């Protein structure tokens, strides 16, 4: 190893924040393994892909203009201001022009082939082979009523993305010999037993128990558990799952190792321990902790995997199986069906999911038509991308490397334009993996060495688990540095400059919070340390500009100390804000950001990254809501940063106004307040517009989602009318239509109007669109719960969004249940508004 080889490896381990090398928390090599995996797939991505494309990084698409945009231009022509330092002339372009098109009539339009299209004040480009109407960037502008600068500057150096060098028919059984714990201590000495379960996708194929001894610190029961499955009838991803009660305590061993093998020998697992079903239950992971935690201590002396048409009314059957939610349960006689009928069942690709979940994996034989299914694989290979149904496969409930694989194979066709809008599930999805090296990790590494902004989201994505999940942080770890080690030298640069900054911050963030009460006010004193640090860090350790991890097309530069503060919250979060380091940018307006300790802004993440799924669903349909999905990350325990929405007030302060008399509200502020800022009645209508639509789409993306119950704290409207919520950690209303929304609507208590008829019209057609996505929309709120909350109930909480969606009736009784809904809120006006704050007291 080089000496400068290792100073490589710890500039990795400081970027990531865990160390890959360490050993002490492991019982076998399957990392280490997993490390020399990745290596093949890196170095094969990296030798794939196009060094110019690839350092431009053009964010672009296939789908079509929405009708919605295509309004936005009634001439087939748009408008392209191209700049250079000083001029810049207005280029009139086609929807279908090219880049290089449109310099030839730039060039040519004027009387050194190698200058290129740089959007003004980002590290944004329009080139490659692409028409401009399938740019995000120009789409983002027709959307906003923004018109398109650019500036003419130099393609940068591929040089700076250089990759550096690298370098039997016996019954499986277990003898469990004790635990072993220093300190218990509640209030009452009850019993305690082992539970070990042989699993496979959350499916037990077999359990056995131990006798009950009494919760000493040491329990010894030298005990033999036969199991009634075979050896051969083991299939690979199987977990020996043992647990104890008195639930405290689980730790998983895999049974099968990656190399195939079956786990022998002496084993002391250290155990996790129950906060007092979700995703850390299935982990190989033992925990850390070697010195409060519980062990137990088992060992293993026990390699292996060396015509006819339906009548007509059974069809019917099974058709009406296949025809059911995700969350429909199979019964058994379902499942006898779904077996039986293999051939005919592997036909449908939507009944894939349930099929496989027929299987009865604790059969070698069975198994291996399964396998012998998936060999026929014709109707799945041509069939057309289903994301959802693709995702199904990759829950918890699949276990199996071939099922998991296909799913895989299908997400390889996805653009990377959807590949960002699934990347975060598709991360927490790796999870769900039995083996470190999976399909999945692969794709995700290969995905975002593919393109550095799938590669910066992933990153943040994976280094907000590694930094908080002691259950999967080692595999995520393995994962990050397989890209970190291929991302190219621009980017580790990039990434360093990311995390010192993010580092300091969150030092200032904590450090403030002590200094204050728990929860009053605003202290003078914390208001003149917090601009003393500031002033501290801007000189002699801020990094000279960095990149926004939420944004990164936006490089931030020096503070703006002068309007950076300590927020009025109960958690003392740090409204910041920052000067933008690209001089050509068109604007004066700043880079703001929030710095909070104290919600899991995990959460927030997710249910931000649904939200712009909606979106995108919506976008399909010729749908446009104005959902407000801000920028949101993770970075560590409790912690992280958050997008500052400019001009956005709280919908909560616009009734403290005035008084706000704990809980006093008035209807017509909000339209008063819109007419203010509005310059003209016809910035004024544009606002009442939006808010139309605005407080559409998110009254029927909330409801979907269950967090449709807020206060007007948590809800915010821009000057421009654009309603939005905040805060996504954790009698009733479905959504918020409070009598002040629906004066600006232009109604009071029970009557009708034209905006409000439209309200209607959007929230219907917009709750309708969604439901076509039913499935999708199920699976994601489900793996969302289980990789993302506390722990949680795999049928009930579930269960909510299936009545949401309103499954199995049709368009006329979703609309009108919808309808109701709306109906609901009219009634009770602000009798849940003003209920928070009786509570207070
Ligand atoms: C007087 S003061 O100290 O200067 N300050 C003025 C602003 N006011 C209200 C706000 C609260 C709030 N909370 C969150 C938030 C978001 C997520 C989360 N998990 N938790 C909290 N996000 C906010 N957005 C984000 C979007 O862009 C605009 C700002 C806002 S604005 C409080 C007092």
């Amino acid at each position: 190893m080089s000496e400068e080889s290792q100073a490589f490896q710890r500039q990795l381990t400081a970027l990531i924040g865990y160390d890959v090398t360490d050993v002490s928390n492991v019982h076998d090599d399957e990392l280490e393994f997993t490390r020399r995996g990745l290596v093949t797939p890196r170095m094969a991505e990296v030798a794939s892909r196009d060094p110019k494309l690839y350092a431009m990084h053009p964010w672009v698409t296939s789908k079509p203009l929405p009708e919605y945009l295509w309004k936005k231009i009634a001439n087939n022509c748009i408008f392209i201001v191209i700049h250079r330092s000083t001029t810049s002339q207005t280029i009139k372009v086609s929807p279908d022009d090219t880049p290089g098109a449109i310099l030839q009539s730039f060039f040519t339009k004027m009387a050194e082939q190698d200058f290129v299209l740089r959007v003004c004040g980002r590290d944004e480009y329009l080139v490659g082979e692409t028409p401009i109407k399938n740019f995000q960037w120009v789409r983002h502008c027709l959307k906003n009523g923004e018109e398109i600068h650019v500036v003419l500057d130099t393609p940068p150096d591929p040089a700076l993305d250089e990759v550096r060098k690298e370098e039997c028919d016996r019954k499986f059984r277990v003898k469990i010999r004790g635990i072993d714990i220093p300190v218990l201590p509640r209030n009452t000495d009850l019993t305690v037993f082992v539970e070990a379960n042989i699993q496979h996708g959350q499916q037990v194929l077999c359990q056995r128990r131990t006798s009950p001894k009494p919760f000493t610190e040491e329990v010894l029961w030298n005990v033999w558990l036969e199991f009634s499955i075979k050896i051969k009838d083991l299939p690979k991803g199987a977990l020996l799952n043992l647990q104890i009660y008195c639930l405290l305590y689980y730790v998983n061993l895999l049974l099968i190792d990656h190399r195939f093998l079956l786990r022998r020998g002496e084993y002391v697992l250290h155990m996790w321990q129950i906060s007092g079903f979700n995703a850390d239950k299935l982990t190989s992971a033992t925990n850390p902790d070697k010195e409060n935690s519980m062990s137990i201590s088992i060992l293993l002396d026990n390699h292996p995997i060396a015509r006819a048409e339906m009548p007509n009314q059974l069809r019917k059957q099974l058709e009406a199986i296949i025809a059911t939610d995700p969350l429909n349960p199979l019964t058994a006689e379902d499942k006898e069906l779904l077996w039986h009928f293999r051939y005919e069942s592997l036909k449908h690709p939507k009944a894939y999911p349930k099929l496989f979940s027929s299987v009865k994996w604790g059969q070698q034989e069975i198994v291996a038509k399964t396998y012998q299914l998936l060999a026929r694989r014709e109707v799945w290979d041509q069939s057309a991308l289903d994301v959802g149904l693709t995702m199904q496969l990759l829950d918890c409930n699949f276990s199996d490397e071939n099922v998991r694989a296909i799913a895989v194979q299908k997400l390889e066709s996805l653009e990377d334009d959807d590949v960002l809008h699934y990347l975060l599930q598709l991360v927490q999805a790796v999870k769900f993996e039995p083996y470190h090296d999976s399909a999945l990790a692969r794709f995700l590494l290969k995905r975002g060495l593919r393109n550095k902004r799938i590669g910066h989201f992933l990153f943040w994505f994976l280094r907000s688990e590694i930094a908080q999940s002691r259950h999967y942080q080692q595999r995520f770890a393995v994962i990050l540095e397989a890209y970190l080690r291929g991302c190219g030298t621009a980017m580790l640069h990039d990434f360093t400059q990311q995390v010192q900054v993010i580092e300091m911050l969150q030092k200032v963030t904590l450090d403030i919070k002590s200094l204050s009460a728990e929860k009053y006010d605003v202290s003078s004193q914390v208001i003149s340390q917090l601009k003393q640090k500031l002033e501290n860090l801007q000189n002699s350790q801020l990094p000279e500009s960095f990149r926004v991890p939420y944004d990164p097309g936006l490089k931030a530069g020096a503070l703006a100390i002068e309007k950076c503060k300590v927020m009025a919250s109960k958690k003392k979060p740090l409204w910041l804000e920052f000067k933008c380091a690209d001089p050509t940018a068109l604007s004066n307006e700043t880079i703001g950001i929030i710095f909070k300790h104290g919600d899991d802004l995990r959460q927030d993440m997710l249910i931000l990254q649904i939200l712009r799924i909606m979106e995108s669903i919506w976008e399909t349909e010729s749908l446009d809501l104005c959902l407000l999905p801000y920028g949101c990350i993770s970075t560590g325990d409790k912690i992280g940063m958050i997008e500052i929405v400019k001009d956005a007030t709280t919908i909560a302060k616009i009734q403290q106004s005035t008084v706000g008399n704990t809980g006093a509200f008035k209807d017509e502020v909000l339209n008063h307040w819109l007419k203010e800022k509005s310059p003209t009645e016809e910035k004024f209508q544009a606002a009442v517009e939006r808010f139309v639509y605005s407080c559409a789409g998110y009254c029927v993306a909330t409801f979907v989602l269950g967090i449709g119950d807020r206060h007007n704290d948590n809800i915010m409207i821009t000057e421009t009318g654009n309603l939005f919520h905040i805060d996504f950690g954790h009698e009733r209303v479905p959504f918020v239509l409070t009598p002040d929304f629906l004066f600006v609507m232009g109604t009071s208590g029970k009557k009708t109007s034209p905006h409000f008829q439209k309200f209607q019209d959007i929230c219907v057609k917009a709750y309708l669109a969604l439901r076509h996505h039913t499935n999708l929309l199920i699976i994601l709120f489900s793996m969302m719960l289980m990789t993302g909350m506390p722990q949680l109930t795999s049928k009930e909480d579930i269960e909510y969004i299936r009545d949401a969606l309103t499954v199995g009736k049709n368009e006329e009784d979703a609309k009108k249940y919808f309808l109701d809904q709306i109906e609901v809120c009219r009634d009770k006006g602000w009798t849940v508004q003003f209920n928070w704050f009786l509570h207070l007291v």
